[PDB]
């Protein structure tokens, strides 16, 4: 039984920077590419045999059981990037572990998936 | 013109606790009461001739020129509260004021509006 | 061997409230009331025979391979409380695990430990 | 009157790092090493006739109603930097100004200075 918690990377600084700016169609833009972005990766996992445990805008987490090649999934992933906004990714054996994966790869750069008991 | 911008209170602290608590029930439950939320809050401010500029997770931002009573508005936005989960909003003359009388609410409490012209 | 995590609860918060407000009295009382306390936590795990490992902003984080009673460590935490200002904790085995345990203690409420183990 | 708002980039990132990895020697360096540079942006203000308001950890801000070179000053703090901890700042006429500033500074980049009117 896997885990994988897939975030966005900082895309709260580039919604700020929007606001800040005054650049309404800059935050329209991440509104609907968020959204497109994320419609990609749940249904990518679907067709690897994940089930979609949460999905808003920026972050999906999923489950499986059948065998996976997580380097496949997250080049998947890093392949959907747009811009400077780009995914990162948790992968554990429950959703503690999947989250605090998540948490290491995001405080250890961008772009990036960690596995728990690999930590 | 009038922007505002909507987000929930504390919403990542409730899914921060789902995880470390092993709950999927409880994170999927967040996961579509959002959706549902932040969808109803769209068509309440389309339905009052605002223009969406932004809908993602639990936060909506929009603007109109039309007239609009913010107490009708934002009573509406008190009414979608869910569990402990609820909705603060800024209100200003561009995304910059909206986005600081936001942060205003978030800061001061929890449930609230801000207008950044009341700030200064 | 016990390891400590603690930390002041959405300080930030009433921070940012105080720049929005241009009231710098307000700020300036929450920077020396917030050194204060953090220094009577940590002259506290000294005398209860705590190492210091991090002391900086609103958190410290010890370790003791000595004897401890929590509850009496904790309602000393407790009672430096000032204003609506509190502070949480984790303990654990390890450093992720006093993390893990304070990131706990802050999604589920303030002023509150949690021990990982108990997670 | 200039208000001025200094805070560390991604300070807590490597914070975090630390934890997760079980690495008490590098959490204990950065302790050391963010209270060590905390106080040289204090005390480079104070040599420079600000007055301090508040202090913490990785955050810095003053004020002056005296005449001061920023470039110099953000140059200071600039040479501060450690490792992959680099400190952003903002300056405003107000506290409000600088600290909108600073948020600027940090959404767009790492390690620079905002100016409040320059962001209008």
């Amino acid at each position: 039984s896997m885990y994988i918690a897939i975030d966005g990377d900082d895309v709260g600084r580039k919604i700020t920077s929007s606001y800040l700016s005054n650049s309404e169609e800059r935050l329209t833009y991440i509104s609907n590419k968020l959204n497109d972005t994320t419609k990609k990766i749940s249904k990518m996992l679907l067709s690897n045999g994940f089930e979609i445990i949460f999905q808003a805008a920026d972050g999906v987490t999923a489950k499986t059981d059948n065998e996976v090649n997580l380097n496949f999934v997250f080049d998947k992933i890093k392949s959907y990037s747009f811009d400077e906004i780009t995914f990162s990714a948790g992968v554990g054996a429950n959703l503690r572990e999947a989250y605090v994966a998540l948490l290491n790869s995001k405080s250890n750069g961008k772009n990036m998936i960690s596995i728990y008991k690999d930590i």
